[PDB]
């Protein structure tokens, strides 16, 4: 399900105003790693995944983040999330054609909500950003677009 999983999740992250405000060009690497870890724990645990699968997701996300340059834009971070998620969940049995879009929407929901919950205390101002509407917009992209 790797292709359809990327096609659901990554466009949602690319179209998200929350994601663009948090995963900004030049963000300190430790700030990105922290928010990513927190967002993936929230998103993956919402799917009920076992702890070993979540650990593998966190390792793969760290490896994907290490490839993102300091001059890269938010688009490169969205792709890194997709790479790690598709590497861990694309072929194990957690995701198939019947649920791939729904899994993408639930992961996008958890990544956006989980990132927004911790970004302010890491110094990232989310003033003015309507997370509820942002999440509704990108899940609607996945289910209708």
């Amino acid at each position: 399900a790797t292709a359809k999983l990327l096609q659901a999740l990554v466009p949602a992250l690319l179209k998200s105003d929350v994601f663009r405000a948090i995963y900004k060009r030049g963000t300190r690497k430790q700030v990105v790693q922290y928010v990513t870890n927190s967002a993936l724990q929230q998103a993956a645990s919402s799917l009920g995944l076992d702890a070993s699968t979540i650990s593998q997701l966190q390792t793969k996300a760290t490896q994907a983040l290490s490839s993102v340059s300091a001059d890269s834009d938010s688009t490169a971070y969205a792709k890194a999330f997709g790479l790690a998620i598709a590497q861990v969940l694309g072929t194990s049995g957690q995701v198939n054609d019947a649920n791939v879009n729904q899994i993408g929407a639930k992961l996008a929901t958890g990544i956006l909500r989980g990132s927004s919950a911790v970004a302010p205390r890491l110094g990232i101002d989310l003033s003015g950003i309507n997370v509820d509407s942002d999440i509704g917009s990108v899940t609607s992209l996945i289910l209708s677009g």
